[PDB]
């Protein structure tokens, strides 16, 4: 897949920069290219030194094994901040168990009675307005010219 060659041409000067620096990135595991060239610099021909200028600390072999050069091959990120952690809205209620409502239907008539009602109920009147016909008399006895 990744044939580490394909067709050299001349360049057997460069041959050397080219496998001391890729040594740098193999012994100390480093990836900085740019660092590299100025830890050759500062070494001047010293391979351990450039590397020193590196790691100038520690260092082992088995760490990170020359694999690839791309992607990093990522084989995996990690947790970010946090999750999202929505509301936990799920209380109140929609219809709020409201059946007083009829029981204003019923009251609210008990008002248009009380109000179409005339507090009497035994209708007097009758009584009434007869005493009254007869008062002049109700009916007639002697006709007159009329």
């Amino acid at each position: 897949m990744t044939v580490e060659q394909n067709v050299l041409q001349q360049s057997a000067a460069q041959k050397h920069q080219q496998t001391f620096l890729n040594q740098l990135r193999e012994i100390t595991g480093i990836n900085d290219t740019q660092i590299l060239q100025q830890a050759l610099k500062d070494s001047n021909g010293n391979l351990e030194l450039a590397v020193a200028f590196l790691t100038a600390k520690n260092a082992k072999t088995p760490q990170q094994e020359e694999t690839t050069y791309y992607q990093t091959a990522l084989p995996g990120n990690d947790r970010y901040i946090s999750v999202g952690s929505q509301a936990d809205t799920n209380v109140i209620d929609l219809t709020g168990d409201d059946k007083d409502d009829l029981q204003r239907a019923i009251a609210l008539s008990l008002a248009e009675s009380n109000r179409a009602f005339r507090e009497t109920g035994i209708t007097d009147e009758e009584q009434a307005i007869s005493r009254v016909l007869e008062a002049s008399i109700a009916e007639n006895k002697a006709c007159l010219k009329r």
